[PDB]
């Protein structure tokens, strides 16, 4: 059961480059799938005419966007699946997804005071890094289905390359919807809001939350009262898998007019914490591409390392062309994140510090699932606000991992989540991801802490 | 030569048991692949992001009603045949790019708003009147069935294709959505390539008035301080648009069944059996719908689609498509506009002046002459001037390459030079040239 795709039978680079890319790819790149060099040369060539699933005029958007962000004027949310899944590429989980988004959006809207730039983890997120190359069960890991198979049998854990067309196909069709979602009824602030006032009134905690679900109603209807009356969802996905974006590249005149290389697969994407080798070819990779980039940094990261992919990945002092995400854990980011943020401040380049309050804070239940307590994850946003209210710098974003299904994959929250209820809605591909109920929650604390 | 791609909630019992009877109906120019396996890959697309949404069909019937009530004009064009290898950027992009330059034109010559609707991200199957071809091999029937190699592996029916197909069309809508929320957007950037047209074209001074006059308008329309593209194929391949059925309400309050494969979907000449699956087809679903009006179209039965198709008087829902050839519009059609107009349905007169005037050429390939193409569009008009009627839009087959598989225009392609650039995997196109220069014939026949 299965469909066949042909093997087909683009322009040349400025040999500027085709150099800096060669010479990129070249270097040492970790993680990286084991397939055959010919089978995966096999797919990188379908995927080098098929349509781009983003297109360099939206990416140079998303770029000035994000420099207002640099700047302390706008705020960035990103969030999505942990691992996107073929099997779970539906419209009811598309559909759950953006609307999940769209709804932390307005809350984090109106506790910003200013604009929230939207990015979900969606349409590439297909690939993970794997700490051990054999898991609990003694069998190879899964990577992501760009990779191998969930399924926990010794055939589906092969690492199979046409799983980089069956990724680009799924990444094209979430996009199209997600396209089509956020320009019909689905994105009006209106509508998005109600949906919030519905959680407020069938939640347990709904009274922690109800005074400022009804400060948000009376701005929405205060400016239908002055005569006012869509939204813009941007792509990306860790960068893991270099035979991918390889492909997905497209040339095409940047910023300054002369050509430049876009990876087409996402809007912006990010190299992850097992994979930002200063030399490696990830971080060599993401100085030939101008898509907004970003870095993961967690707690063995080093103010003048950090220093030194701000100069290398942020060499023109390009505002928000840089995301510095951390992932400390609550314990760890207070003592931690001032010294990084000090000295990156102190270069003069204008970077992003997006928090990531999940891949600092998990830890293996005693159910055998691995989870997150809700409360942890407040405290590292709320750490991660405290340290940078106290340096005067931008506390810049959020970058959660979230679903729009009532799962049961995070401890606490509203729903007590306890230990044994983990196996009731254990959904997730690789990491326990917030459900809704839980990302709204967080968006309402998260929205209270950039008030003042 | 090729690589394998691995696979891995239904719909309210009364819409079944309502669809399955519909289907039951006799459906002709079908594939011929095992039940078994078509509804294996039937059931992967019943689960897959739908290409389009039901607010965006909502929203598509509300801008045809206006076409049908006289105060818009429909242009319909794009790829007679799609296929998955020229499904890349640069074909998608310029086929948009010379859509929207019909656009421009179309809309500043009718003095009223255009809907623009692109034969893509589904226009993959065709029907045959024969099923051995030339070669003496099963015909290709497109890309959704079969494929366009001469072998006989090539041309067996698979049912995989629905798939591809899909994958295919979600790529390309993609891209289109993408594409006219961008730069190509813009009026004063798609004008400034109609400039582009008349500088370089053997036309040009047949065609620099307009592009100034409008040219002037778009400086107009900043100095006073001042994109929707649709898709639609024709609906042939029904384990395709079946698989594709998704359930919403509309103009009602009660779910409705949308085909979200498309935004609209027409009925060729030769599935169109009044008692056939594919008019049973179009009872049931939301979305607008055309049919093709051949040369043997009888008054009477013009009307019977209308009732059919149109049964709760919704403008817009039902458009009829003529395809008569420019030699038999003028006299064909009138009566055919007359029987339906005096039923009190309103219904989108839109015209085909190319699926009626394919001419064999004298050095093997098929091909059309634009004198004849342009003739029959002025020719539909005279009609609907003449009963006072309104002319309700072109459905037209274009492509923004250079391409040499139509005769006549502005270059002057002959016999000879149909063998040049011949790229269509059916019928010939107008390339974009001569997709511009019928645009402003129709500006002006649109003139008020
Ligand atoms: N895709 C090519 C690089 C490339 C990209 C865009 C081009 O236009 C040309 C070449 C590679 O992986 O090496
Ligand atoms: N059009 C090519 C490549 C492609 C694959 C999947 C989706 C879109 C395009 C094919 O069908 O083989
Ligand atoms: N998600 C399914 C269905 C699908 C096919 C092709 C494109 C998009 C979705 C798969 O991976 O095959
Ligand atoms: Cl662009
Ligand atoms: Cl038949
Ligand atoms: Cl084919
Ligand atoms: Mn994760
Ligand atoms: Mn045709």
């Amino acid at each position: 059961m299965n469909w066949t795709v042909d093997i087909p039978i683009l322009p040349p680079l400025p040999t500027d480059l085709r150099t800096r890319l060669d010479a990129a790819l070249a270097k040492p790149a970790a993680q990286q799938p084991t397939w055959p060099a010919d089978q995966a040369l096999a797919m990188r060539t379908v995927l080098e005419s098929v349509p781009p699933v983003t297109v360099p005029s939206e990416i140079v958007r998303l770029q000035e966007q994000l420099a207002q962000v640099a700047k302390g004027e706008a705020f960035l949310l990103q969030g999505g699946d942990c691992a996107e899944t073929f099997m779970d590429n539906t419209e009811p989980h598309i559909r759950g997804n953006v609307r999940a988004l769209l709804q932390m959006a307005v809350v984090l809207t109106y506790g910003a005071s200013m604009p929230v730039v939207k990015v979900a983890r969606i349409a590439g997120q297909y690939a993970k890094p794997r700490s051990a190359d054999i898991d609990a069960l003694g069998l190879r890991s899964y990577r992501g289905d760009m990779i191998n198979g969930f399924a926990p049998d010794a055939a589906a854990r092969e690492h199979d390359p046409s799983r980089l067309v069956r990724a680009y196909a799924n990444a094209s069709a979430a996009m199209n919807l997600v396209r089509a979602l956020t320009s019909s009824g689905l994105a009006s602030l209106h509508l998005v809001h109600d949906w919030n006032r519905e959680f407020v009134r069938t939640s347990p905690a709904g009274a922690r939350y109800e005074a400022l679900a009804t400060e948000i109603d009376r701005g929405l209807r205060f400016m239908s009262a002055c005569g006012v009356a869509t939204a813009e969802i941007y792509a990306s996905h860790e960068a893991l898998v270099l035979d991918y974006e390889r492909a997905m590249l497209r040339l095409s005149d940047g910023d300054d007019g002369e050509p430049q290389l876009f990876d087409l697969s996402a809007h912006t994407v990010w190299i992850g914490e097992r994979t930002r080798q200063i030399d490696g070819a990830h971080i060599a990779f993401a100085q030939v591409i101008a898509n907004p980039v970003g870095v993961k940094l967690g707690p063995n990261m080093t103010p003048e390392l950090a220093v030194e992919y701000v100069e290398r990945l942020d060499p023109h002092n390009k505002p928000g062309r840089l995301t510095l995400v951390s992932r400390m854990g609550n314990h760890k980011v207070r003592d931690l994140l001032p010294p990084i943020v000090e000295k990156v401040q102190a270069t003069g380049h204008q970077v992003i510090w997006q928090c990531d309050p999940m891949h600092g804070n998990t830890h293996e239940s005693s159910t055998g699932f691995k989870t997150r307590h809700f409360d942890r994850i407040v405290d590292e946003v709320q750490g991660f606000f405290e340290v940078h209210r106290a340096l005067g710098t931008h506390p810049g974003g959020i970058h959660v991992e979230i679903t729009g299904e009532n799962v049961t994959e995070c401890l606490g929250g509203a729903q007590d989540i306890s230990e044994t209820d983990l196996a009731g809605r254990y959904e997730t591909a690789c990491d326990p991801r917030l459900n809704t109920q839980q990302s709204l929650e967080l968006a309402f604390l998260v929205a209270e802490m950039l008030r003042d």
